[PDB]
């Protein structure tokens, strides 16, 4: 890790085997005695959308779905299917700047969701610090997928011109997986 790495506890991250089924990485199938939620961010244009299914009873990711180039309606339909697959798991959705169509469609399609708009650096910092703390404590368990691990590894601290802290991917990288995981783990006690 570089000096400015956010996830200093990456050594305590539990790595899980999985089966790749198209856009899903499936660690385990639905356990009906457990309660699940899904962290969801939505991509515009060629950006990725990432849905992270978290078993709230074990603290482990059961399934992670990631894709780009999907229509807005297809993003919502895939989220609905994942929710239904995991017992009508509730969605923690980053609703900031998602647009009228997706907002209307979540409601119109009866998706079980709670809004968590990542509307400022302050909100992002709360989400991230919670994930990072849980990680150091050995409570975060994710699919052992190099893309996921690399995105976590490359998430770094910077400062703005006014001196405020910001967190973002190194170089010209992405953080859609990081934020999806943080949205899921925001619910974990």
């Amino acid at each position: 890790p570089a000096m400015n790495s956010v996830f200093s506890g990456l050594d305590m991250l539990i790595l899980l085997p999985y089966e790749r089924r198209g856009t899903r990485l499936v660690v385990e199938d639905y356990r009906p005695d457990h309660i699940y939620c899904i962290g969801a961010d939505f991509g515009k244009n060629q950006d990725y959308s990432v849905f992270s299914v978290l078993d709230l009873d074990t603290g482990a990711i059961a399934c992670l779905e990631r894709m780009n180039g999907a229509t807005w309606s297809d993003q919502v339909a895939r989220l609905k299917a994942l929710s239904e697959d995991y017992g009508h798991a509730y969605v923690v959705a980053d609703t900031w700047g998602v647009g009228d169509a997706i907002a209307e469609e979540l409601d119109a399609q009866g998706i079980n969701y709670t809004p968590l708009p990542v509307k400022s650096s302050s909100v992002k910092e709360q989400l991230i610090s919670n994930l990072a703390l849980l990680m150091e404590k050995g409570q975060v368990a994710v699919p052992n997928d190099k893309t996921i691990l690399d995105e976590l590894r490359n998430f770094r601290y910077y400062r703005t011109a006014s001196g405020n802290q910001v967190m973002r991917a190194y170089g010209r990288g992405h953080d859609d997986i990081v934020m999806s995981l943080a949205l899921a783990y925001s619910q974990y006690e």
